[PDB]
């Protein structure tokens, strides 16, 4: 009874960050395809409006990146791999809760929540 689409690996994600640094957002997931053109959300804000998802390597109007301004690069060379790396610049101490992780391989979705820490 094949019914697993794709999963996460690792851990939740305790991330470790300097306040106004660069923040590496690290998460792992095991897809049944590469994932490149699969849309992957990897963000922290409040209430549904803004931080959507971003897919292709493609932005979004309706999810509003300009949010976290231009300080964003989502890795997805990792991806072939496995793994996805968000590098966000200015990281705050109200950012630092739990940053939401959700990878979607086409119709499929998983959800992570990633705990930052700033050290």
């Amino acid at each position: 009874m094949s019914s697993e689409p794709f999963i996460v690996n690792g851990l939740e994600g305790p991330v470790l960050a300097s306040l106004g640094g660069n923040l590496e957002l690290s998460c792992q997931l095991s897809p049944p395809q590469q994932a490149q053109h699969m849309e992957i959300r990897w963000f922290r804000n409040l209430y549904t409006e803004p931080v959507h998802l971003y897919r292709d390597g493609k932005d979004m109007f309706g999810e509003i990146i300009s949010k976290y301004v231009e300080r964003t690069e989502l890795l997805k060379d990792g991806i072939g791999e496995g793994k996805v790396t968000l590098r966000i610049f200015n990281v705050t101490v109200d950012d630092d809760g739990s940053y939401h992780c959700v990878f979607k391989d086409g119709d499929f979705y998983e959800e992570h929540i990633t705990e930052v820490k700033i050290t």
